[PDB]
């Protein structure tokens, strides 16, 4: 069977083990640095399986040993922020954590790929690729499916219809300068403008944006953790089924958008070897410049994680 | 439980209720006016219940009594194709089956909806809405769900994506004036015309309104019936759990389009009252053009139809 | 669409409402008494819906008229134990909340089946019952699938077998003295002593019956939740199905066993009426004094309650 | 991916091709001496895929090196029987055909693990064997399944409770003689003796035995084929998800219950390496006479297929 390890198991970490589990796409390793609650999340999770049906070994662990030889590795370990912060608040606590969890994981599974979770997400999959030496398409940051996601959710109610027939891009930075593309969003083939007026669109666009902090505001003692541990799972299961899903994962740069040397949410064909192609897509004036204000906040953290 | 019952136990309709059976979305009734075979197909179907694991019953019978307090009606009674023969050359044969299954059926089942599938497909699904008396928004007609499922499927072939990442929309009669429409069909909300060059693209609509033939030719002693099920399948889900699904089915017209008492091929929002909206989509002179040509061929058969 | 309440949107409610999204059973109405916390696990667990493909719209609340004409009414208010906690412990304060959540929820879905979770089960089911003025098979309390749950994933482990083809009856009340039946445990139809020594067995007995103490000593901060949640879900759906499910229950006794008068853990067939029938199952010497016993402790327990 | 090649793109085989593409377990190739017909087929499959939502390339061929190096290779190839005709009766004719087939798929997947369905079973799968020269654990043949999942829907019809609680074991070759075990049947663990009155169990085992008979009967120009579908990828599930599944399917014995040098039905735990382990049930002296008789049955035709 696959191996699936993920670091962290915190509310996002468990979830996308249960995601996981449900879709019976391979042995599940559920490490923490706490002592014994990886451990009963993974036997918890594992008693379901009678109920559910799916044949799959999920263990806890507190040992980097047990995770050796995983297809897919999965970093949920960084700290969540509280009512009132930025993701890039966390960036310092998180940087460690990170660099910790990447360097013990990393050699022990030479052949996988890594998704980031991580808080501030752009800056923390540049630090896995950095600590970790791995090839780039084979480290790519989770931010842009959740992004979309919390889109396409917005429109699904605004316009009436099934969230299985919309479809969106999302480009940038995870965070507020967040780029969701209207021009690039549609239900069944049909521009959302044809279901939702422009002010009602904008306002979306808006809620989109700070979707995240919503949802902090709202649980008081932590942020979001049922779609962002679907959009990782999603991403998993692209890798390990080799699905080649259009999706927009904070991927690494190289002249693409006119930047280089960033990772940065783009569309992409994620498959079994990873990013398998970089989308290069015909953005507006407008659009551009929203992007580039992306690509500038990203680059900020990308300084202020140099400076740790 | 919901019921279904399925007018027609041969190729679709068996595949259909194997598509439906997976889905747990209620009992099944296969009807056929021969004897024993559909009491066979139900039967062999039931029996692999355990192994997948889906209660739902499913019963072969020979009598329309069974069918009674149905929820929808799949009707896929009317005589296949073979090579060398288009839809239309079906219309007399069909036309006479139809009447004859919806009479007997419809007045059984007054509250449900009537999904029909015989071909010629516009015209027998006018011709079932005028045999059974029903509300027009509960008598519809498969067959963009099909068609474009065919142009998706060419598409992602021609990208190399995902088939969950492409959407399209298409209109018109089920024949050969079929209109897909390019320049409403999406992978991941971005254009398809950015991943496949035009005059692929061109070949690839072709294929699609010559989709059916392509199947007749190749099987020779009848016509597909994989994707027809499921595309029907599709339906009577979006009826039975209520999903207000975006998709083009022969619905009636009362205008849109500048089209009037006509069963066409349209965006349509699907859901437990039938037809909830007919979508009026902003096409071009190009898209007008062929659509009105599809139109034309559309009154056409039902001018055969009323000589009949 | 059918509709779901859920009040309690801790650790088990909200995981139940999210196995219960997965499965696109019906609209979820999460309740809590905790001002936003309801509301950002449902537009979370929302927002997930568009990755995965299933339209249920949930709903989060703290107001009770929102639960009105629940098909189902799913109770995961009570407070759950620490390490070094008997369930009965948690006796005063959970009569308090069932009773002020029962009282509230009951009137407003007449024709609702509610399940009880909160904890000590067999006592809150009892007292559900009673405050609610239900038809008793109308009101029952999940347990025995739970730990029936656990032991089969002990046994599949043990033995190394698929969970898929391991089935075991359970009964008694929720707590120590519950009884697992190894005779009425089969692997395909296979008596697991033929599978598992007596010694062995013996030690997965044990463990069963202390399951929830070992996730509880394990996570330190709470109780399991993964494995309650999928068994919460595995009832609702059998009654929302009508899937005529045979499991172990908390179900009203009027002399099955010998008992009378009481809430206890016993086979059923569960399906859209509630418990439509409470099996009796031949046991011998051996297991009737072992359901005695648990059956004087489920007493007890119901005579501190009647007491408080 | 994963690859699995169905030999033989007919009824079974093109129905198994059906359930395997819906479960996404590898790319599938249906191969056919007959020109066209599997090409059809395939891409009518393939063109499902945007509905249903899974992503496997289904292709047909009438060339067998486009079989190379298949996981899994599924002999679906035999003549099928008419009414009054047994299954012996296809010995000669099939036993052409299943060489043939063999003799140029086997060379071109050494490491896959072989399932036979054609009939009769028993005998062609030993053919297999013999003709492939694979290890014996990684030829097995399809049979137990189908006839247990017949009797478990029988049981569960006359019980009137969910297929998913019931589950049974069933042994010796595909035919008349076949043998059904009541007494290692059982409903959530309680046995099927507490359910059904010995008169009705004893008709329900008759029905069983005679299941395939049923269905050509009523069919009147063909077999079963969607439960006989559904065992044949229940098995090629078992194998690529390493299941370790606890099922009755068509292996060689060395002397268990007392046979050698035989292919018969027995209970085994099928995983990636095929046949891991081959269970010895403790029968009683009814069961043993039984299974003797359909030993003799089978010793039977493997002495005309030895002098063919
Ligand atoms: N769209 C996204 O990219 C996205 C979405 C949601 C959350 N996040 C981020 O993901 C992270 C996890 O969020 P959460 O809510 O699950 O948090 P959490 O606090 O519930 O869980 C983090 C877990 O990491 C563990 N941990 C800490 N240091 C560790 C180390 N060195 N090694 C192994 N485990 C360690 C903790 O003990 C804890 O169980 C946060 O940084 C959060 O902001 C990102
Ligand atoms: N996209 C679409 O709309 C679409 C797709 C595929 C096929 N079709 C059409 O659907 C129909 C069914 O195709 P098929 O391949 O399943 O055909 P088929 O010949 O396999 O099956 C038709 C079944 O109808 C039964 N039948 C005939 N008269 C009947 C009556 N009066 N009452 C009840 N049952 C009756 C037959 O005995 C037969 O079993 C054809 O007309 C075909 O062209 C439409
Ligand atoms: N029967 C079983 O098999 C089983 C399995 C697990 C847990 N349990 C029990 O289930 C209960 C819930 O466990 P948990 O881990 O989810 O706990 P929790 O503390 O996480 O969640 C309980 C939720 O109830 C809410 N609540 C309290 N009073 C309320 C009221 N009057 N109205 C509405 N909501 C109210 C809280 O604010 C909280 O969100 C406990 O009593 C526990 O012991 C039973
Ligand atoms: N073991 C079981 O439980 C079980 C259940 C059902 C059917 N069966 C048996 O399975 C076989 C298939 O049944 P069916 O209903 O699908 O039959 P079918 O006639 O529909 O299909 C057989 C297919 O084999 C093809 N074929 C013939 N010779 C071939 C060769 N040399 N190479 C490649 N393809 C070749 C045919 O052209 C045809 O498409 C029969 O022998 C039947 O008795 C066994
Ligand atoms: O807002 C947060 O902190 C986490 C969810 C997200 O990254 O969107
Ligand atoms: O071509 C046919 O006759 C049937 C399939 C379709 O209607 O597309
Ligand atoms: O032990 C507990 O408190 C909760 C889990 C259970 O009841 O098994
Ligand atoms: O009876 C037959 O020929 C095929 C079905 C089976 O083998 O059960």
């Amino acid at each position: 069977r696959k191996k699936i390890s993920i670091i962290g198991a915190g509310f996002v970490g468990s979830t996308t083990a249960h995601w996981l589990a449900a879709k019976e796409l391979g042995d599940i390793v559920l490490l923490d640095i706490v002592e014994g609650v990886p451990q009963g999340k993974a036997l918890d999770l594992y008693e379901a399986s009678p109920i559910e049906g799916f044949d799959v070994r999920v263990t806890g662990t507190n040992n980097y040993a047990d995770t050796a030889n995983s297809d897919v590795i999965v970093v949920t370990s960084g700290a969540p922020r509280k009512p009132g912060m930025s993701r890039e608040d966390l960036i310092k606590v998180n940087a460690d954590i990170t660099r910790a969890c990447i360097s013990q994981a990393a050699p022990l599974s030479p052949n996988a790929v890594i998704i980031m979770v991580n808080n501030p997400l752009d800056a923390m999959t540049y630090l896995a690729a950095e600590v970790s030496g791995f090839p780039k398409e084979r480290v790519i940051g989770q931010a842009g499916v959740l992004d979309a996601a919390r889109y396409r959710t917005f429109i699904a109610m605004e316009a009436g219809v099934s969230v299985e027939d919309v479809q969106a891009m999302l480009m940038g930075g995870h965070g507020d300068e967040m780029v969701p593309l209207p021009r690039f969003s549609t239900i069944s083939g049909i521009p959302v403008s044809e279901f939702i007026a422009p002010d009602r669109l904008a306002q979306i666009v808006e809620r989109t944006r700070k979707g995240g902090g919503e949802i902090v505001n709202l649980l008081k003692t932590g942020s979001a953790y049922y779609a962002p541990a679907a959009a990782t799972a999603q991403m998993v299961e692209a890798v390990l089924k080799d699905k080649k899903r259009v999706m927009p994962v904070a991927a690494y740069l190289t002249g693409q958008y006119g930047l280089n040397d960033i990772y940065f949410g783009v569309p992409v064909i994620l498959g079994a070897g990873g990013v398998e192609k970089i989308l290069e897509l015909p953005l507006n004036e407008e659009e551009m410049a929203l992007l580039n204000a992306s690509a500038k906040a990203v680059r900020a953290t990308l300084d202020t994680l140099k400076s740790l």
